RNA sequence: AAAAAAA
């Protein structure tokens, strides 16, 4: 497979729906229902995809937009226009395969579908199932029979599922097949699911094995995504579709970036509740925020103090993959809606996932990954929207700032300091209602998940490991105090031939 | 222990 390039270009002739109604390009029935959502006009993406993945194959893409520029619509308008043009054949069969990597988002793109339809009621034939784990598989199925939809979105695990039980019934006539957030899609522990999936819906396609045309849609991806997807890809050629300069930063221009050093990675804990006062003073509570952490255990915890203080003042909302996938949904549902609140989250909500109206995002400690730092700040100044970011972190972090530099060129200008005064740090350690033993969990939580990022972000494993560890003193109040770990956990850690285990562990 | 992702 060989790729062609197609920049960012400025002075580019605009595209409508209106144009797109002429040319035939798009049916009446679509060219309603998007002119109905009262958008002043094709985001930028938009304009640049819906042609060519109309065009005739072999063509596979991949586009390349910024956080928040509509590329959800930028391939859910052309997969709607070819069910129209394909209304007489296969009409109960699966034509157009979404995957994304968490639940919460195949349920958005589910339900952005499903807005098109509330749109235009003539688009209701052109049925729509989501397929996703946390769900009843039967219900799913029986939902499967009874609208025989053309549309399927879903995520990984849950797909393959279906797929090894029900491929020849649904899944013989697809034609298209989107990565929606592909770079992570494409990444290990995803890779071998979309190979597996890919595998299938090639091996059964009524047509031919290659028949299948495949786009890539992301804010973050380069030219290695297609030596990465080139198992996945069937047409000769793919064309590589991009608004954003090839120097410029992934991140989006509109978001006011910022940093807030510490010494000590709890420091950041109170640095963080201190913002999020002054905020809710200075807003009058009119303040909707999402808060990120490394880890589940951590989250809860975080949770647990903002409740303790701004629980008279705002909602404030856990979401994690331990939490169950009804109260996600309803999670989810409920912030979309709200004008005011706190979203504390792992990583599920990094990607994708579009609350309308976010004022700022904050973040305690690094992402999952180094491209989730500009997914996390995207999920603020999105559609027109202002927004701003703040990043919390101590001085044994830097290594992942700096990389942001040489990596994606990501600067960030607006830095300070901080130092916890003595008021705060006992306001937050009293209102704990935590054991240590409970503690205990959360800090190992970290120590893993900084043990698991060391290399990627450049870290000095001596000089991390060692401050996390610490926040257990901190925690309980008494720096010097080390966490009590059994000899069979400190040598299963393997830290136990490490000088750094004894650094962060007491054997007790 | 560790973010997602089928029971
Ligand atoms: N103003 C405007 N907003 C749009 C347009 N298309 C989509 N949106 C909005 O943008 C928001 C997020 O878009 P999304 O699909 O998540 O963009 P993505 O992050 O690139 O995937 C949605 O709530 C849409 O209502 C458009 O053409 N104009
Ligand atoms: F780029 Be993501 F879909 F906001
Ligand atoms: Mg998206």
């Amino acid at each position: 497979s060989k790729l062609i390039h197609v920049p960012k270009e400025d002075n580019s002739k605009e595209v409508t729906l209106d144009s797109l109604l002429e040319e035939g390009v798009l049916d009446k029935e679509i060219h309603k229902a998007i002119t109905r959502m009262e958008f002043p006009g094709l985001t930028p993406v938009q304009q640049k995809t819906i042609k060519p993945i109309l065009s005739s194959e072999d063509h596979d893409v991949i586009a390349r937009a910024k956080t928040g520029t509509g590329k959800t619509f930028a391939f859910l308008i052309p997969i709607f226009q070819h069910l129209i043009n394909t209304k007489f054949d296969s009409q109960y069969m699966v034509k157009a395969v979404i995957v994304a990597p968490t639940r919460d988002l195949a349920l958005q793109i589910e339900a952005e579908v499903k807005k098109i339809h509330d749109m235009n009621y003539g688009l209701k034939k052109y049925a729509c199932v989501s397929l996703v784990g946390g769900t009843d598989f039967r219900a799913a199925m029986n939902k499967m029979n009874k609208l025989r939809p053309n549309i399927v979105i879903a995520t990984p695990g849950r797909l393959i599922d279906v797929l090894e039980k029900y491929s020849n019934k649904f899944f013989r006539f697809v034609d298209y097949k989107v990565l929606d957030e592909a770079d992570r899609l494409l990444e290990i522990g995803f890779r071998d699911d979309l190979e597996t999936i890919s595998g299938i819906l090639n091996e059964k396609n009524s047509k031919s094995a290659d028949n299948i045309k495949t786009l890539l849609f992301s804010a973050t991806l380069d030219d290695k995504v297609q030596k990465l997807a080139n198992n996945i890809m069937n047409k000769k050629e793919c064309l590589f579709l991009d608004t954003v300069d090839k120097n410029e930063p992934e991140a989006h221009e509109r978001i006011d970036q910022s940093v807030v050093i510490s010494e000590k990675f709890a420091n950041s804990i109170f640095a963080a509740v201190e913002h999020i006062k002054k905020q809710i003073k200075e807003r009058d509570s009119n303040y909707k925020a999402i808060i990120f952490a490394p880890t589940v255990k951590f989250t809860s915890f975080l949770c647990s103090i903002l409740k303790n203080e701004f629980k008279k003042d705002l909602p404030i909302l856990e979401f994690h993959g331990k939490i169950t996938q009804n109260k996600r949904t309803s999670l989810v549902k409920r912030f979309k809606k709200d004008e005011s609140g706190i979203l504390v989250c792992t990583d599920v909500g990094a990607r994708g996932m579009d609350f309308p109206n976010v004022h700022e995002v904050l973040q305690i400690g690094v992402p999952s990954e180094l491209a989730n730092y500009i997914h996390r700040i995207g999920r603020t100044a999105r559609s027109g929207k202002e927004g701003s970011s703040v990043l919390f972190i101590c001085k044994d972090e830097l290594p992942f700032v700096r990389e942001l530099e040489d990596a994606k060129n990501i600067v960030i200008a607006k830095q300070e300091k901080y130092e916890p005064s003595e008021e705060i740090k006992s306001e937050v350690l009293e209102a704990v209602t935590e054991e240590p033993e409970d503690i205990s969990d959360i800090v190992i939580s970290l120590i893993s998940s900084y043990r698991s990022c060391i290399k990627e972000y450049r870290f000095s494993e001596r000089r991390i490991l060692p401050e996390i560890a610490s926040t257990y003193g901190v925690l309980l109040n008494d720096p010097q105090l080390k966490i009590p770990v059994s000899r069979r956990f400190l040598d299963k850690l393997g830290l136990s031939r490490s000088p750094i285990g004894k650094a962060m562990f007491e054997i007790r």
